[PDB]
């Protein structure tokens, strides 16, 4: 849609789908574009995503950490998976969820999957989540193996977000 | 369609279809865009929707309550569902329906696998009922009963129920 | 076509297909756009339609009556159904048909599941007959009879019936 | 196509396909647009059409007669059906065919269910025959006979029949 | 959109099989270019395996009708109606590039079109026009349009289908 | 739309199999660039597995016909017609990048009939002979077998004038 | 069309499998950027599972041919020709983000495949990788025959990249 | 294959919209059953929303032509042609199940032309008039409007002889 | 074609949404089995989310018309017309397996729908359900307007079935 | 498979548009039934809107060639080649059911077929055969095959297309 | 295939796909058919299934418990979900897995889903699994919420099967 | 195809495609069928397969080892993969390849989401390597190395590796 291009003018990026390579390349491209426009002004990444590929998710994650602008993350609707991993990766103090958002950290192509298990990217995810939430690796390991959905408040108490945006 | 982009210039958003993630993301984007354009002038959300996903519906609902501009809601045609839930969520004093609109709050029982599991673990049905109860002034007991059955309301009955503030008479 | 966007500049809207929710939302959007452009200058709604959903038709009807500009209706080709209902709903003195246009008010007995249930519970068929009665000057008894059978009218007969004010002369 | 919108600037409309409701609505829209642009300057309607729906054809016919500008009709290629009916409906003195154009008035027996019922109840076939009779100068008896059989006419024969005023002969 | 920029230079590309859609597009471009400027001539490049004769005659008639000279240049191939249109360019201004292939064999058309062709005897009309434009007798045109003889650009020039082979300057 | 921006720099990309659609596109771009400027030369990059000889000849003839020099640069691959068009660039201005692969092996209905009646195979072989400096006998032999050439071998053969070294 | 705006900043995204269409697109962008400015360097971001070696060599040759330095940055993954192109960036200017995954395993259209084995392009790949990594041909031959995934750090130690881009700027 | 086993019991199922394919199928089954046995009657079950009148007339004529009595039983629905064929069963042997719904409202290219030139609408109305005992005036009125009949109302109308009560 | 072998044992499987095609198939099987033997009863297994009421009434009427008793057994689910047909089995011979789910909610082609509302078939459904369950029309009207799922035990207590088939035989 | 059981009773159903596939199927069945028994006659039921004349002539020629009499019975409709084949049944054994509709208007064929028809003048051949088999003059057949006149079964019998309307015994 | 019909002659049923309504109706039909053939001889249900609908799974489960013949269950390849639930529902002493089979008890159309949560079929599953494995409801609840894969031996030790079929 | 059903009469099974769940279920079914026919007479499994899912491959493997009849394995064309894993799993002394067959044990890194998660949690790669080690007599170290690289073996080399017992020479 042309709405997303107008939103880009306001430094707003919408991650509103499953995270595959195409989506990752699009999100990465928009982040690089906004840095090139202005390296100081922060970016607003809205997340409504059921999750996706961890390789594609790590591409977005690394780009967020690499660029100069702060990237604010705002969960609307849902963040499962890599969605919630990216939510937790926003600039510190600037990770949000709207009051009725639902968050799940449960971590559920061919060459990508082989790489993940050889390089042990699951361990890498768990360690990053542990650092960014302040939870122990033991707790992250347990919770990323089961299907526990969190409310916005519970996500804040968990350390996945900093604040619930109150109306 | 280039009519909807021209309408966006007048701060008018059309929700004329079933509410899925794509529609919600589109509606949310338009609301965020209009706030960025002008945070003071209110927005006109026209609703002709048979309903849809509750996760997608809550995304729109939360964005409406989050942004600074008042969001007026106007039912044309039909609002069932999440459609009528969003109608009832408009700025107070600014929820309308045209005279021959039809409204149903029946929350049926358009969403995906992971969404559905979340709804029942977090008990979003209870959350819907409680919000409707607050915004209509009806008791939770009555909202629970009415969201379980298929009762269609006229525009007048919807006003009488507390879903809208006014029937827009010619 | 891009022709329709250029026509919108002259405040002309073309209703040239079957009336479903998509078409209704498009026609409603164009009417709201043209009002926002100019609330005083009247609008020209050309109708060549075999009919469609009554819920969708009522959305267009309500929007026509709601907006400030007069909406002129001009039948080219055919108006059956909701098409002829909308033709009769144009601004008074400003409902037309071209000489070889064909009009039928038969309301057959395009719409979706929820819509059809709403129509019968809220008795929109009665509503249609009553509105047609008011706008043609015919009694409800006569409208009821004619909307149950398949009688096609010429442009002249449609004028004599009260569905249009004038057949446009070359 | 990009080309048809540029042609619209020159008040040229191309009817180069079978006449259904979509085509009729498009042609009618272009005619209404050109009148709104300028109600005095005449319009050029080029016709290469194997025919189509009579309801859709009548919509174009009525719009041609209704608007103020003269509508010149020029047959290139073929006009069978409603195509040749519309060719005959152009402004008088301004109906043409190129030398190798082929014209057929055979009204066969592109319309939808409701349209077909309307035609036979309202007797639009009689209406077609009477309009053709008036515009060609032929008797209704002859039009009735010829619209029932498959007789193809050359550009010259179409002129002699009264369907066109002139065949545009090369430079 | 390359074709729209080319239209600015009064260049038209006929690079496909000739059906009603193509004919209507080519006719539209010819009418557009006349409206732009009725004096400056037009360049019609042809790379076409042939097509419908009704659609081909529409293009032919439009070429002869408009005021500007229409130069025809064969690149690649012209078979059929393709070669018929090549031969229909302004006299003295019909060309082919050295490795172009030309075939006049008259072997795409829809139902009503085909019936018209045989009733009005358009095959005879084709043969007579080709005879006039090549300077060959009708007897020779009749024989050659019935068999599959491919011509080189030079042979096409010697046949009278074109006026010159465009020989490239060495570079 | 990258290709439309490249057209502004008089660069054309032939990056696919050569059929009538591609030929008409390439021919149109060549004619457009001539109309823009008939003196400044054109850059035709070639990465093509080959295709129709009739379509290929349409491009070939257009290259020779227009006034500007057309430089030909092989990136990736030129088999078929692809290599025929590579060899047809302005003399002194036919290039291949170092790892380009070139094959001269010459492997619709009406088109195919034309080729064999008019003997376009003989026509190809002779044009290749003239433009490479090889004898017709050698061209005939090599166009019947599947011998791939490196950029250097293509230069030594006479298909290109120079390999563009990094 | 974010990619057309990115082109204004001399940024090219290679985010898919490398076939002839992708190669022609990447080559076209490289030629375009050189024409815009032959002095300022180009940023080629790579997230690619690999692809055709003929198509890959077209990109490789174009990178080496043009005047601007082409920086290569691996985000996500580079397997294949993807990692081959990563290693082909301007020297000192080949990067990977910390969680990127790199594989040099060269796995095992019609006319393209015949060319590769007649001209022995596999040998050519191995020799170029050897030169650009500093590894021996023997080691490159061994490693391109097996499926060993490398972390960003391991890719740097191998010589495929010059630096792991540290989370900052 | 249930329908082939049913054919063994001289049962035919008309359970869809009536087009030429269905008509040719139904006609073929009627002709087959006559050839098997010209004395034993046939059971035609009808659950049809209607269809082409030309196709419907093909079935109608075949029913009247063959020697065996054809019993007609409406299950579910008979609108259109569907109800016309229901009314065309052997006299005393036209049935509907208690909750069946019947409508007589009469709503390819060459077929449609034939119907209006030969006036098959008049032909339908008159056959319905003969077989129901209703006047042509009443049939004309009722075939122009959408009046659904219960099984009992269909019997009282004369479309069927009996409603089969459980 | 397991279903054709099952037909030999007078077993019919209604395991899908009830449309005209399914109804014609079920009706055909019922007529076939009566012709085979008009005395031995028939076993109709139901796992159906519902469907068209016209199609459902065709099956219902055929069940009541034929001579053999038709036993109805709900496996999995019966919503709709599915549960309506379940309740229409021979009396004493309507069953559900222990974990079956039953819903009587009557939810809310072209010509079919018009017929239903003119002839008031909704009223007809409610009255038949009332008669066969022993519940009042008022209660049936209320319950067919809301989405209340019943367990097998609850369906028995409601009067939709006669017995929950206990795990044995 | 109902059709294979019917074949046992020497019954063939022509219930569709007549193309090459249908013609080959009908011809095959006729040859099969002759091989089964060359004396017992065949029953060809016709419900056909028409089709290709080449395909229709294949069926026609096969009917006249085989030894068994071929009875033709029109149910529903016979237009075109359908009515031509109806008229081609064994004399005395051509029937229609009372509500059948017949049209002889000669309006499906592939490219090579259509060229053959007009070179060999198969339209003339059709008209002459119809003339012989109905007893009407060629002049009348020519006129009527050019217009869209539908005939009732009785009118078709009176025209000479069939020998009898099969009137049903009341039951 | 015609192989499955020949296998039916040996009272062997193959459940080798995802369990939806169509599959359930097919499996149920085969079970009813085999009972009608012979009500005394036991049935062999081979399972290679990634899981599926719980309503469809309960239909098969109930039919297994209802019919007279013992139903032996043999896991080949995989049993996740309802697959493993049906594996555990075989006649007691007659639930098997081949040595390299993989078992997971993790319990991950419109009207079906509503019914499940109103009637609390998840509780019903957990209680049945508890009864048939001998594990406590607390343990079943925990394990059906997380993605723990079991070997054939581990499945036997868990109580999902009685024996690993040794070569 | 009716050739494969006639071949089943001679106790011959053809595995001539990629190994997915459908193929595995088909092969397993045929093995169970042939055992039921006759538990003593051995079975001939011809293999021309580029490999596939390891879960599906293990299903076939387990069934081969479970049933009573000896299963002879004969490689025609190619066995990569799971294909070659199954070739090596034939009855001992009865594993063959035709002279121009090609064998690769490279276990690449055709299966579905849940399958792949199981393989890595239960470490089925280790299980494959250990079984190959036992059935070829090669050390686990060598099997680990060779299953990680793409080394194609001739029929002779496959015999020399211990994957087959004999090359079937004409």
């Amino acid at each position: 849609y042309d709405i997303y291009s107008r939103l880009l003018k306001d430094r707003i990026i919408m991650l509103g789908s499953q995270i595959d390579d195409n989506v990752a390349n699009s999100i990465v491209s928009q982040l690089l574009f906004l840095q090139a426009q202005d390296s100081e002004k922060d970016i607003y990444l809205y997340i409504n995503s059921p999750g996706g590929s961890v390789t594609a998710g790590f591409a977005i994650y690394d780009t967020i950490q690499h660029i100069k602008p702060d990237v604010q993350t705002i969960c609307i609707g849902m963040a499962a998976s890599m969605g919630s991993f990216l939510l937790a990766a926003g600039a510190k103090g600037k990770r949000f969820a709207l009051p009725n958002a639902e968050v799940m950290i449960h971590q559920p192509t061919e060459i990508e999957i082989a790489a993940n298990h050889i390089l042990k990217t699951r361990e890498k995810l768990n360690r990053i989540l542990s650092e960014r939430t302040g939870q122990s690796i033991e707790k992250i390991q347990k919770d990323t193996d089961r299907d526990n959905f969190l409310t916005a408040e519970e996500a804040k108490e968990y350390g996945l977000i900093d604040e619930v945006m109150v109306p």
